[PDB]
Protein backbone atom coordinates (compact mmCIF):
# COMPACT_ATOMS: atom_id res chain seq x y z
CA UNK A 1 0.00 0.00 0.00
CA UNK A 2 0.92 3.66 -0.38
CA UNK A 3 -1.04 5.76 2.14
CA UNK A 4 -0.39 9.37 3.10
CA UNK A 5 2.85 8.18 4.69
CA UNK A 6 4.19 7.88 1.15
CA UNK A 7 4.25 11.68 1.03
CA UNK A 8 7.06 11.54 3.59
CA UNK A 9 8.90 8.81 1.68
CA UNK A 10 8.87 10.58 -1.69
CA UNK A 11 10.36 13.69 -0.09
CA UNK A 12 12.81 11.59 1.93
CA UNK A 13 14.09 9.87 -1.21
CA UNK A 14 15.62 13.17 -2.30
CA UNK A 15 16.94 13.93 1.18
CA UNK A 16 18.79 10.61 1.31
CA UNK A 17 21.23 12.13 -1.18
CA UNK A 18 22.23 14.81 1.33
CA UNK A 19 23.57 12.19 3.73
CA UNK A 20 24.71 9.87 0.95
CA UNK A 21 26.91 12.67 -0.40
CA UNK A 22 28.72 12.78 2.95
CA UNK A 23 29.62 9.11 2.61
CA UNK A 24 31.67 9.73 -0.54
CA UNK A 25 35.30 10.81 -0.15
CA UNK A 26 37.05 11.21 -3.50
CA UNK A 27 34.21 12.39 -5.74
CA UNK A 28 32.44 13.55 -2.57
CA UNK A 29 33.46 17.06 -3.63
CA UNK A 30 31.43 16.79 -6.84
CA UNK A 31 28.46 14.91 -5.40
CA UNK A 32 28.26 17.72 -2.83
CA UNK A 33 26.71 19.82 -5.60
CA UNK A 34 24.19 17.12 -6.51
CA UNK A 35 23.09 16.71 -2.91
CA UNK A 36 22.83 20.44 -2.29
CA UNK A 37 20.79 20.98 -5.46
CA UNK A 38 18.49 17.98 -5.00
CA UNK A 39 17.78 19.18 -1.47
CA UNK A 40 16.27 22.35 -2.91
CA UNK A 41 13.79 20.19 -4.81
CA UNK A 42 12.13 18.26 -1.98
CA UNK A 43 12.83 21.18 0.36
CA UNK A 44 9.58 23.05 -0.38
CA UNK A 45 7.63 19.82 -0.89
CA UNK A 46 8.69 18.57 2.54
CA UNK A 47 8.05 21.77 4.49
CA UNK A 48 4.72 22.08 2.66
CA UNK A 49 3.11 19.02 4.23
CA UNK A 50 4.72 20.15 7.48
CA UNK A 51 2.63 23.33 7.40
CA UNK A 52 -0.63 21.53 8.14
CA UNK A 53 -2.43 18.24 7.59
CA UNK A 54 -2.00 16.03 4.52
CA UNK A 55 -1.20 18.62 1.85
CA UNK A 56 -1.71 17.31 -1.69
CA UNK A 57 -3.46 18.68 -4.80
CA UNK A 58 -5.56 16.73 -7.30
CA UNK A 59 -4.59 13.15 -8.11
CA UNK A 60 -3.76 14.13 -11.69
CA UNK A 61 -0.63 15.79 -10.30
CA UNK A 62 0.37 12.53 -8.61
CA UNK A 63 1.21 11.19 -12.07
CA UNK A 64 3.64 14.01 -12.88
CA UNK A 65 5.28 13.70 -9.46
CA UNK A 66 5.58 9.94 -9.93
CA UNK A 67 8.28 10.76 -12.47
CA UNK A 68 10.21 12.88 -9.97
CA UNK A 69 10.12 10.38 -7.11
CA UNK A 70 11.88 7.91 -9.40
CA UNK A 71 14.41 10.55 -10.43
CA UNK A 72 15.90 10.27 -6.94
CA UNK A 73 16.46 6.53 -7.35
CA UNK A 74 18.97 7.44 -10.06
CA UNK A 75 21.10 9.72 -7.88
CA UNK A 76 20.70 7.73 -4.67
CA UNK A 77 21.33 4.41 -6.38
CA UNK A 78 24.37 5.74 -8.23
CA UNK A 79 25.77 7.01 -4.93
CA UNK A 80 25.55 3.53 -3.42
CA UNK A 81 27.58 2.06 -6.28
CA UNK A 82 30.02 4.96 -6.57
CA UNK A 83 30.62 4.45 -2.85
CA UNK A 84 33.24 1.90 -3.90
CA UNK A 85 36.81 2.88 -4.78
CA UNK A 86 37.47 1.06 -8.06
CA UNK A 87 33.98 1.83 -9.36
CA UNK A 88 34.91 5.51 -9.37
CA UNK A 89 37.83 5.03 -11.76
CA UNK A 90 35.78 2.58 -13.82
CA UNK A 91 33.32 5.31 -14.82
CA UNK A 92 35.87 8.13 -14.72
CA UNK A 93 38.11 6.37 -17.24
CA UNK A 94 35.05 5.11 -19.13
CA UNK A 95 33.74 8.65 -19.55
CA UNK A 96 35.29 11.66 -21.28
CA UNK A 97 33.47 13.89 -18.79
CA UNK A 98 34.46 14.31 -15.15
CA UNK A 99 31.15 14.52 -13.29
CA UNK A 100 29.71 11.22 -12.06
CA UNK A 101 26.04 12.19 -11.80
CA UNK A 102 26.23 14.32 -14.95
CA UNK A 103 23.38 12.67 -16.85
CA UNK A 104 21.64 12.06 -13.52
CA UNK A 105 21.53 15.71 -12.47
CA UNK A 106 20.35 16.53 -15.99
CA UNK A 107 17.06 14.67 -15.57
CA UNK A 108 16.78 15.92 -11.98
CA UNK A 109 16.30 19.46 -13.28
CA UNK A 110 13.77 18.24 -15.85
CA UNK A 111 11.70 16.21 -13.40
CA UNK A 112 11.61 19.28 -11.16
CA UNK A 113 10.87 21.93 -13.78
CA UNK A 114 8.34 19.54 -15.31
CA UNK A 115 6.23 19.30 -12.15
CA UNK A 116 7.13 22.82 -11.03
CA UNK A 117 4.57 24.35 -13.39
CA UNK A 118 2.02 21.95 -11.92
CA UNK A 119 3.06 22.72 -8.35
CA UNK A 120 2.86 26.48 -8.87
CA UNK A 121 -0.63 26.13 -10.35
CA UNK A 122 -1.78 23.44 -7.92
CA UNK A 123 -0.24 24.69 -4.68
CA UNK A 124 0.73 28.22 -3.65
CA UNK A 125 4.44 27.37 -3.56
CA UNK A 126 6.94 29.84 -5.07
CA UNK A 127 8.94 27.49 -7.29
CA UNK A 128 12.39 28.46 -8.58
CA UNK A 129 13.48 30.78 -5.73
CA UNK A 130 16.82 31.64 -7.33
CA UNK A 131 18.96 28.50 -7.56
CA UNK A 132 16.74 27.21 -10.36
CA UNK A 133 16.40 28.71 -13.83
CA UNK A 134 19.96 28.03 -14.98
CA UNK A 135 21.35 24.53 -15.50
CA UNK A 136 23.33 23.47 -12.43
CA UNK A 137 25.54 21.38 -14.72
CA UNK A 138 27.58 24.40 -15.79
CA UNK A 139 28.95 24.93 -12.28
CA UNK A 140 29.08 21.18 -11.66
CA UNK A 141 31.73 20.92 -14.38
CA UNK A 142 33.95 23.37 -12.50
CA UNK A 143 34.07 21.20 -9.38
CA UNK A 144 34.47 17.98 -11.36
CA UNK A 145 37.31 19.62 -13.29
CA UNK A 146 39.47 19.99 -10.18
CA UNK A 147 38.02 16.87 -8.55
CA UNK A 148 39.17 14.79 -11.51
CA UNK A 149 42.69 16.24 -11.35
CA UNK A 150 43.25 15.25 -7.73
CA UNK A 151 41.93 11.78 -8.57
CA UNK A 152 44.83 11.35 -10.99
CA UNK A 153 47.11 11.17 -7.95
CA UNK A 154 45.32 8.62 -5.76
CA UNK A 155 47.18 5.43 -4.87
CA UNK A 156 45.87 4.45 -1.44
CA UNK A 157 42.17 4.04 -0.66
C1 LIG B 1 3.63 11.59 -6.24
O1 LIG B 1 2.66 12.54 -5.80
C2 LIG B 1 2.52 12.62 -4.38
C3 LIG B 1 2.85 14.01 -3.91
C4 LIG B 1 4.01 14.24 -3.20
C5 LIG B 1 4.31 15.52 -2.77
C6 LIG B 1 3.45 16.57 -3.05
C7 LIG B 1 3.78 17.96 -2.58
C8 LIG B 1 2.81 18.37 -1.47
C9 LIG B 1 3.65 18.94 -3.75
C10 LIG B 1 2.29 16.33 -3.77
C11 LIG B 1 1.99 15.06 -4.20
C12 LIG B 1 1.10 12.28 -4.00
N1 LIG B 1 0.04 12.68 -4.65
C13 LIG B 1 -1.07 12.20 -4.04
C14 LIG B 1 -2.44 12.31 -4.31
C15 LIG B 1 -3.35 11.70 -3.50
C16 LIG B 1 -2.93 10.96 -2.39
C17 LIG B 1 -3.92 10.30 -1.52
O2 LIG B 1 -3.82 10.42 -0.18
O3 LIG B 1 -4.83 9.66 -2.01
C18 LIG B 1 -1.57 10.83 -2.11
C19 LIG B 1 -0.64 11.45 -2.93
N2 LIG B 1 0.74 11.52 -2.93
Amino acid sequence: GSPGENLKHIITLGQVIHKRCEEMKYCKKQCRRLGHRVLGLIKPLEMLQDQGKRSVPSEKLTTAMNRFKAALEEANGEIEKFSNRSNICRFLTASQDKILFKDVNRKLSDVWKELSLLLQVEQRMPVSPISQGASWAQEDQQDADEDRRAFQMLRRD
